[PDB]
């Protein structure tokens, strides 16, 4: 769990949490 990688690759950034 925890798929930060907040980059690009599409705003693939997100916001996720345990």
């Amino acid at each position: 769990i925890n798929y930060w990688l907040a980059h690009a690759k599409a705003g693939y950034i997100v916001h996720w949490t345990a």
